[PDB]
């Protein structure tokens, strides 16, 4: 539960395309949001985009739970950026 | 709000020490914690404290927004788990 805001300059994607061995292609979409980190002040995050899942509309939008993780040696993660319209 | 909980049976910290793959020494402490990050039952976490720091005591916690840093490309990932208390 964290500010997410995508101003309309950001609204669309952006590449970064590629390949591995047995089936495993990394052809790589981003988009960026600003993210308010507690701080007075704004971060430019990146939101990494999954196969047939879209680009944001502008807006503000909240991190949601699913975003989060448990990883190998059980520490808790951004896994990737979850938004949600939630207010 | 990343709702946390330290049981009473979690309200301490093990030691795992050895050495670094750059030849560096680590001794590094570590603690469990229940995590609500939704699902419908309690995810377990592991919480790595920094040097000198007491292990949490038994509460009701919230996740501090300090935990999150971002890097290279508006890269965000959580640096520490920093937990302050509930309101």
């Amino acid at each position: 539960m964290i500010k997410v805001e995508i101003k309309p300059s950001q609204a669309q994607f952006t590449t970064r395309s590629g390949v591995s061995r047995q089936g495993k292609p990394y052809s790589l979409n981003e988009q960026l949001c600003y993210v308010d980190l507690g701080n007075e002040h704004p971060v430019l995050v990146k939101i990494t985009l999954d196969e047939g899942q879209p680009a944001y509309a502008p807006g503000l939008y909240t991190v949601h739970l699913s975003s989060f993780k448990v990883g190998q040696f059980g520490s808790l993660m951004i896994d990737r950026l979850r938004l949600v319209p939630a207010k």
